């Protein structure tokens, strides 16, 4: 039922997948008030129209679902990037914009988030120069000609404490990943993994994790064959020991349909064979089910940067991992 889209968000409790936002070609954004719910057990869709402080229609936003409470940060609306923070209690649904304390992150999109205890921990993204902070920001030289305000990538780590809805920045040790956007984040225990992403002229192949207890960065160097570097991929925990990688976009502008699992305990990648080899996706979403499956929705089958030829999808791809 839902219309095709890329750059949407999809979050889940393992049974119901909530889809919001994104854009398509016919860069018209999809209706801001619509919240699509996909039942992973029955395969049925349901649309509900939300009220309250409905966020602007956006692509590249960052969302999480914790105890059936939906949190949304950042994104790109018709007038640029944002750093607003929204909440939707899904337990008539009403959005609520939270006026957080502390210094918020810079306005940006295409980032990632880890969830650990009371903390939402955001990393990276693409957006405007920080108006103020810890980390590094690198301008995208091409942004000075295609836009009113220039933009760049960051390697910032920001915590939102949901106990007080206060922003802060942790003091991290170790070598942080370079600034990036369109990377993929995944959390298992107190480890926030990040893989790939776009930085300058490369879509990268490196894998790191941030210890969310000690705030120490670690680079992971798996031995043997590793997936090609990419952006606009998904990285989804499917167990306490495996992360599922699917899709994305290479430095060479190749849409990707390969799937892998990263085994955390063995520190190796395992390529996953599946029936969607002719169905590459970039800027899709991926959500894990309680039954071990990974549910991919939306995204684009070809180079979405050629807008007038972009092949956005509304297909559900089910990976039984
Ligand atoms: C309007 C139209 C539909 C044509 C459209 C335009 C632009 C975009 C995004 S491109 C601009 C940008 O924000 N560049 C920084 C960036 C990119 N990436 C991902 C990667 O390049 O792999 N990570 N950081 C998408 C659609």
């Amino acid at each position: 039922c839902p219309a095709e889209r890329s750059g949407h968000v999809a979050v889940s409790d393992g049974r119901h997948m909530f889809v919001w936002g994104g854009y398509k070609s016919n860069d018209f954004y999809l209706p801001r008030e619509e919240l699509w719910i996909y039942n992973m057990e029955t395969g049925r869709w349901k649309k509900i129209n939300t009220e309250g402080d409905v966020p602007p229609s956006m692509s590249g936003s960052c969302a999480v679902c914790v105890d059936r409470v939906l949190y949304l940060f950042g994104g790109h609306h018709s007038r640029g990037n944002t750093n607003k923070f929204y909440m939707l209690d899904s337990r008539v649904l009403q959005w609520e914009r939270i006026d957080c304390q502390g210094i918020p992150p810079s306005s940006k999109d295409k980032l990632g988030v880890w969830v650990y205890k009371n903390k939402l921990i955001f990393f990276g993204g693409y957006g405007y120069l920080p108006e103020d902070v810890l980390g590094t920001f690198e301008f995208d030289e091409t942004s000075f000609w295609n836009s009113s305000h220039p933009r760049g990538w960051n390697d910032h780590v920001h915590i939102l404490d949901t106990e007080t809805f206060t922003w802060s920045q942790p003091i991290t040790t170790g070598k942080a990943p370079s600034p990036r956007a369109a990377h993929a984040c995944a959390t298992v225990g107190n480890r926030g993994f990040v893989f790939g992403g776009r930085y300058r002229d490369a879509r990268m192949n490196d894998l790191h994790y941030l210890n969310l207890d000690t705030w120490e960065w670690n680079e992971l160097i798996p031995q043997g064959i590793c997936p090609v570097g990419r952006s606009w991929h998904s990285l989804t925990p499917v167990s306490s020991d495996h992360l599922f990688l699917f899709g994305g976009f290479t430095t060479d502008k190749q849409p990707l349909s390969d799937a892998w699992t990263y085994c955390i305990s063995k520190n190796e990648w395992i390529q996953f064979n599946h029936p969607y080899t002719e169905k590459p996706r970039l800027w899709h979403t991926a959500c894990a089910s309680d039954e071990g499956e990974v549910i991919v929705f939306g995204g684009c089958a070809n180079n979405l940067l050629v807008h007038h030829r972009a092949a956005h999808s509304n297909e559900i791809l089910i990976f039984s991992v």
